[PDB]
């Protein structure tokens, strides 16, 4: 049981519930490997087994009448077909919990709240997108934002899987050029030339919404236009710089997450899209500054007329903080709804101290829950923590093509 | 089967190979990574020594000559006769900046070969220690022009108690507990601060007061001994364009030398070498002033810069504290002390690495301390994925000796 210290008060939790790690992380006696973005049938039977004792245990009500019925029913369905169907409250219950789960998330103190679709019924492309639909006006709600998550049929031997080409629902068109450069964001210059592949008219601008390339089992994608006002954004200015607003910034409303698997008691969705609500730094840090993402760090330093001619006039940092406030005032101005990295963070610590005494623990990834900026200003910077896989959760899968 | 390792703002992919070498064990196993904890018999003595020989003969092109196998055989020689070994001079110059090299915590490593070896394994009590300690900051602080060095006192051998420094750094300002509980100066320091006055030394009342140092002999008790003032350069703390923040009274010292660390080269243990560089401005600026327990000056500087210190999407905390590290840049530049900021340090890591890569096959790195306390994602490092673990020589934890 792993001693965990937090730094700035001096108290000491255990960490017991990593004596319950899942699937082996990347990291051995010899060397760590915890920086790194990507680490690296009777089984589904031990799995489904596991989460229905995890489902029951939950609503205290392990070891007695509706328990077992369940325990028998999913060995016989198994038996029968080879694969099982959850339950919607178990599908309910799964996907809370792999949020729960989610080392890498901050905002977990709301895992509790989070709306569910239940598309394991979907047949087509076609009816992909009005799920989708449905699930960007549901969580948008014109700024007002709700945690959401749509789940799309199961994996199944013999046939394709649903999936969603984009990495995200709403992303901006990266245009490669003449020269190599790009118009618009970097990170999404590949689906950009899929979606122009499968006959996209690209745009011109830095700030196109991409086209939806959707996948049914054993079809090639379908491009879908996502309708306009449908796609919330936010125009930045700044509360004082009045040139701000001049560069032409925007960002949008939903951050919504269309690539990863969600895997519950043995079973997994290769589609099932969720959605929360922004911390301000994911679009004013790291969209806006990375250096390979808009990049857009020396243009603001050169408008506040700041000596990029020195590393040690911090202009770098000047220049953030107030990328970082337009983010932050211009979605406020927009009532959507956005929270900056003290308030996320201060909530999770809040979120820790609940695991402590509901699970004994809580899996985080330090790197990742430490914002891109302030990081020792924040209190978790100054936690230890642990970081380990449990089941039901959210896992990476290599791109559909 | 070596870990692949990507940098995500070029794209770049390489191959930790040296990894595979790692001779000793870290906290983490495949079922959890405890990567950001803080704290992570003749025949062993003997393949220790003898892996660093081979260290050592390989750097200098003599692998596998007759003057290799004879130092082999010396070694094993005197371990049988004696239990341990001395190391040749050269052998300590190479093993304390291969330690140095092999930190992985360390960003300031591109100039782990620009190391000035003091060697001190002749000392004899603990007033000979203090003026090998004296000669050593008067020789790295240079007036401001600061030189990376490291003096070596006697390791630990059977027969006898060990050197040890019981300051945590030569230069630390005392912290006193008070009676609201709270504490007067630096925070860290209240322990150490409570053994000095309990060993002799009548105790100041301000927030910068330098400690004195605590110095043991082999099978003694400590002896207190006071730093001469001027030896102790010191840098008033101003802002270039915040005429107030001078009447802060806030300072710093100029010379970052850590005292309480273990050096280990070959199976041999010298719990006492204090080594020392010149600081990255967040360590001061950052950490020491604005960390909760520490100095705590945030909100303070917050208040006196006019921010809406109510609400946390002003951003009040970073701006207080963007203009708390410029202070410490600019008063470090005024005095003509060496400093480097976070961005140039970031920098020049990752030339680090790429020398390193050629040179050995990787590098062991830390990142949760190589990636900077402010402004992380705007230094280079952020974006590059690293590998950590234990290499020999290497400086070490130890208890502290109370
Ligand atoms: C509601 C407010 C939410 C906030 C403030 C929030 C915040 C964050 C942040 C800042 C990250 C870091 C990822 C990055 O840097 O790109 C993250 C990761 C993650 N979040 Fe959340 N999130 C929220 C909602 C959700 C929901 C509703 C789910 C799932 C149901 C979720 C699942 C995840 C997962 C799986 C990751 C890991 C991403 C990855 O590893 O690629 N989050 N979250
Ligand atoms: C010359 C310029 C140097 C710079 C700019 C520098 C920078 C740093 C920084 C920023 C840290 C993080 C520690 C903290 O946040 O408190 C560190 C750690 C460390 N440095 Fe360096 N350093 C330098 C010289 C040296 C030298 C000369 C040595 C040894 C000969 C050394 C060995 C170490 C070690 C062992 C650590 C780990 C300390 C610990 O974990 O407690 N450094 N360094
Ligand atoms: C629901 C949600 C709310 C919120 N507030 N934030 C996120 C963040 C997810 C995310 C994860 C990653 C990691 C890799 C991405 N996949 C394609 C490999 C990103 F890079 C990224 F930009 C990104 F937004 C999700
Ligand atoms: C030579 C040198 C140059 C430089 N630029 N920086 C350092 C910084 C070392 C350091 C390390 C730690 C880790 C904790 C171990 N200690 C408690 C025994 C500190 F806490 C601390 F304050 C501290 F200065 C050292
Ligand atoms: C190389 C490094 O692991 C990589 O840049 C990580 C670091 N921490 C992160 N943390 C978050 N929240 N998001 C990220 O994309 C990353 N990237
Ligand atoms: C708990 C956490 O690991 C701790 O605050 C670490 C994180 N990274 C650090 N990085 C550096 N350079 N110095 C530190 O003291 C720390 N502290
Ligand atoms: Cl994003
Ligand atoms: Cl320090
Ligand atoms: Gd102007
Ligand atoms: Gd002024
Ligand atoms: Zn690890």
């Amino acid at each position: 049981f792993p001693r965990v210290k937090n730094w700035e008060v001096g108290s000491i939790t255990y960490d017991t519930l990593s004596a319950q790690a899942q699937q082996d992380g990347p990291c051995t006696p010899r060397r760590c490997l915890g920086s790194l973005v990507f680490p690296r049938p009777e089984q589904l039977l031990s799995q489904a087994r596991d989460f229905i004792n995890q489902y029951y245990s939950s609503i205290k009500r392990s070891g007695s009448q509706a328990h077992e019925q369940r325990l028998q029913e999913v060995e016989a369905e198994v038996a029968a077909t080879g694969t099982y169907q959850l339950r919607e409250s178990e599908l309910v219950f799964g996907a809370k919990q792999a949020w729960r789960n989610a080392p890498r998330c901050v905002g977990r103190i709301q895992w509790g709240k989070l709306q569910v679709f239940d598309a394991r019924d979907c047949r087509s492309a076609q009816e992909m997108f009005t799920y989708i639909c449905n699930h960007i006006k549901y969580a948008t709600n014109r700024g007002n934002l709700r945690s959401a998550i749509t789940v799309f049929p199961q994996r199944c031997p013999g046939r394709g899987d649903f999936r969603i080409w984009n990495s995200q629902l709403v992303r901006y068109a990266g245009y490669r050029q003449q020269d190599g450069s790009v118009r618009g964001d970097p990170a999404n210059v590949e689906i950009t030339e899929l979606c122009i592949q499968h006959g996209w008219t690209p745009g011109n601008g830095r700030f196109d919404v991409l086209p939806l390339l959707l996948q049914a089992p054993d079809e090639p994608p379908e491009l879908f236009l996502l309708p306009p006002e449908l796609v919330l954004e936010v125009p930045l200015e700044h509360p004082t710089l009045e040139w701000f607003a001049a560069l032409g910034l925007r960002w949008y409303a939903l951050p919504a997450v269309s690539n990863m698997l969600l895997e519950i008691g043995g079973l997994e969705f290769p589609a099932a899209p969720f959605s929360g609500w922004y911390m301000s730094t994911e679009i004013g840090t790291r969209n806006l500054c990375d250096p390979h993402r808009y990049n857009i760090l020396e243009d603001v330093a050169v408008c506040m007329d700041l000596d990029t001619r020195t590393t040690s006039s911090l202009w770098k940092d000047k220049a953030a903080v107030e990328i970082n406030v337009a983010v932050l005032h211009s979605y406020q101005l927009a009532k959507v709804t956005i929270v900056d990295h003290h308030a996320a963070t201060a909530s999770f610590m809040k979120h820790l101290e609940n695991e402590q005494k509901a699970r004994g623990g809580c899996p985080a990834d330090w790197a990742w829950i430490v914002p891109p900026i302030s990081g020792s200003l924040t209190p978790v910077f100054h936690q230890e923590m642990v970081n380990y896989f449990l089941s039901p959760a959210f896992r990476y899968q290599p791109d559909p093509w």
